[PDB]
C-alpha cells in the first residue's frame, strides 16, 4: 500500500461535466514540500455536482457513489467546484455545502480539510504549479491557458504592480524563489457556455448542417472568428485587460491543458509532437470541417459526438488566444491532455 | 369531462423543467376549438435535456410526470424547447429512443408525436396562445407578442408575405376564415439563464457588494449594465440590424410579453398597475430598487425571493432587448400577463 510508505492526499475536481476524485502519494523535500508526486486513484462520477438536486438524499447518494470504493482511507480530502457552480447564486451553492458538510461529519473514513467553489484566478494557480511540476520548470516565463467547459484561465509571471487589482495577482515562494503572477478567469467564455451563443451562426458550421432554428451551416472559419470575437472584447474586453499585461511580460513557452488536446489530437485534426500554432488550427478548422459538406461528413464519421462542433471550435480557439490574448498566429503552442491540475493543490498548501 | 368533450395533451418539455397540461375543448364550423379548458397540470424538475440519458432515468422521470393524470387513453405531444435545441441531433436521439421505449409499454397515452421544436414554431404557438385568449383571432388591430425564455427569446408579429425575407421567419396560415401572415423570430443565447452567464462578474449589474463570483464586488446600476447588456444583444446577435427595420414597415397596435418578464413585474419589488409596464418605469425601479440597494439588508429583507439577486440584471437586461434590441420606445405600454394563459394553448388550435 503506497500510503502507508508515502505521504497521501484525496483531491476533489468538481468540474462541470461531473466530478473526479484524485489520490495522490507523495515524498516531501526539506522544507516539507511534495516531490515526487504519483497518482495511485482516478475515478469521475456524472453528471457535474452543480447538475444535481441540491437535498441531503440527491448529494448523500452523489458522494457515496464518488467515494465508497476508494482504496484508502484516513487522508485529508480537498472538494473543490469550479465554474459550472461560479454559475449558481452563492444562496444556492449553499445548500449544496451546508449538505454535503453534514455527510462528511457523519463518516470517519475522510478528513475534510475544505469545500468549496474556487475563484477562476484560484483555479489558474493550480493550473500554473501543476504544470511546472509536471515539466520539471521550477528551477523562461512559462505560461498556461485553461480551456474549460464554462470559464477560461490565463496565467503568467507578472512582476506585482497596484494599479492592478489584488484578486489578479499571487506571490508565493516555490522550491526556493520569489515569484509573482498574473491570474485571470473569464466566466462564460468556456467552450461550453460560449457555444450557447452562436449554435445559429452560419459561419460556424460545415456547409448544410441543420441549424437548431432551420437555416442551413454555411462554414466559414475567419467569418466564425469574428463573431466569437464580438463576444471577447465587445463583451469580455478580453483584449482590453490581456494585451497590454502581455506586451510588457512576454512569455517564452505557452502550454495550454483543458479542451484543446481534445480537439488537437482528435481524428479530424493532425498536429506532431503534441504542438499546434493558431495559423495551422483556424486553416485546418476552415478546410477540414467548415467548408466541408455535412452529409459527405456525417458519412465518414457518423459515430463521433462533437465532430459537428469543430468549425466553431478551432474558430474560437483562435479568437480567444489571437484576438483576445494577441498571441502571435505562428507561436507553438505546447498542449497536454485532460487525461493534471489538482496537482496544484497538494503543491500550493505546504507553502 | 372528455366524454362531454374531445382533448389532447401537451407537454412542453422546457429548460428549466417539464410541464404537462390537458386540455378540453369544443370546435365550430371551421373545426377550430374554442372553450379550450386546461382540465389537469403536472409540472417537475430539472428540464428533460438537463437529466441523465439512460433507460432508468428517462424511465423514472416520465412516470413521475404522466402516470399520475386521472385520464385514461388520451393524445398527447411532447414538445421539446430551447433546452434541447442546445443539444446536437446525436444527443438527441437518445432522449427520444428512450421516450418511444416509454410509451410503448402502456396505453393510457397515445403519443402523438414527440419532437424538438424550432424557436419559430415557438414564436407561433405563442402568438396564437395570447390573441385566442385575448380573443381577437375571429386583423383591425395589430398584436405582437414577445416571449421571454429561460434560454432563448422569441418575438411575432404580423408582416406581409416578403420574398427577401427567409421562408423560416415567416408563417401563412388561414383562420376563423382569414388569412393571416407573421412574422417569427427566436434568439438562442439570448434568454434569461443563457445570457445571465456572461455577466456574472459585472459589478453594474448587482447588488451592492452582492458576491461576484470572482471576488469582487457588486456596484448596482442599471443604466450601465443595460449597456453592457446591450453589446450582447447587438454587437454579438445583431437584434437591433434584424429587428427594428422590419418594426417600422409593420408597426405593433399592442404588445404583450409572457415569460420571465411576469414574474419580476408581479414581484414584490416592483410596482406595477393594470397588468402594465413599460421600460422607462422597469429600468428605474430596478436601478432603484436593487442596484442601488445594500445586498445583505435587501437579502434578509426578502427571505423567501431566491431570484431576488438578479433583479438589477433582469431589468436592464429586459430593456436592453426590448429597447435597444427591438427598439420599442421606453415609454411605450407593454402588457405583460399575471396564469390561466401558456403558449401551449396553441398547439390545439395550430393543427
Amino acid at each position: 500500500n503506497p500510503c502507508e510508505k508515502h505521504s497521501c492526499i484525496a483531491v476533489i475536481d468538481a468540474g462541470s461535466t461531473g466530478s473526479r476524485l484524485h489520490i495522490y502519494s507523495y515524498d516531501t523535500d526539506d522544507t516539507n514540500t511534495p516531490i515526487h508526486i504519483e497518482e495511485i486513484w482516478n475515478k469521475k462520477i456524472k453528471p457535474g455536482f452543480a447538475s444535481i438536486q441540491p437535498n441531503s438524499v440527491t448529494i448523500d447518494a452523489y458522494l457515496t457513489m464518488l467515494l465508497a470504493d476508494a482504496p484508502i482511507h484516513n487522508i485529508p480530502v480537498y472538494f473543490y467546484a469550479t465554474a459550472g457552480m461560479r454559475l449558481l447564486p452563492q444562496s444556492q451553492q449553499k445548500k449544496y455545502y451546508d449538505e454535503l458538510d453534514y455527510w462528511f461529519r457523519q463518516q470517519s473514513q475522510w478528513q475534510l480539510v475544505e469545500a468549496k467553489t474556487i475563484t477562476g484566478n484560484d483555479e489558474a494557480l493550480f493550473d500554473w504549479l501543476a504544470v511546472n511540476y509536471k515539466l520539471d520548470t521550477l528551477k523562461k516565463s512559462v505560461g498556461v491557458m485553461d480551456m474549460g467547459g464554462a470559464s477560461v484561465q490565463i496565467v503568467f509571471p507578472m512582476p506585482k504592480n497596484a494599479e492592478i487589482s489584488k484578486h489578479n495577482q499571487v506571490e508565493l515562494n516555490i522550491y526556493g524563489q520569489n515569484i509573482n503572477l498574473y491570474v485571470h478567469s473569464f466566466l462564460g467564455l468556456g467552450q461550453t457556455e460560449m457555444s450557447h451563443q452562436f449554435l445559429n451562426s452560419p459561419s460556424c458550421f460545415a456547409n448544410d448542417y441543420p441549424l437548431p432554428d432551420g437555416e442551413s451551416g454555411q462554414g466559414n472559419a475567419p467569418s466564425c472568428k469574428e463573431e466569437v470575437t464580438s463576444l471577447m472584447n465587445s463583451v469580455h474586453k478580453v483584449n482590453q485587460q490581456i494585451q497590454p499585461l502581455l506586451a510588457l511580460n512576454p512569455v517564452n513557452e505557452w502550454y495550454s491543458i483543458g479542451g484543446i488536446s481534445n480537439l488537437a489530437s482528435s481524428q479530424l485534426f493532425h498536429f506532431e509532437n503534441s504542438e499546434l500554432t493558431n495559423q495551422s488550427l483556424l486553416q485546418q478548422g476552415d478546410n477540414q470541417i467548415c467548408h466541408q459538406q455535412w452529409d459527405i461528413l456525417n458519412g465518414q464519421y457518423p459515430d463521433d459526438e462533437y465532430l459537428y462542433q469543430y468549425c466553431l471550435l478551432s474558430s474560437y480557439y483562435y479568437a480567444l488566444m489571437v484576438d483576445g490574448y494577441g498571441i502571435n498566429p505562428n507561436q507553438t503552442i505546447h498542449y497536454i491532455p485532460p487525461e493534471d491540475w489538482t496537482i496544484g493543490v497538494v503543491l500550493h498548501r505546504a507553502l
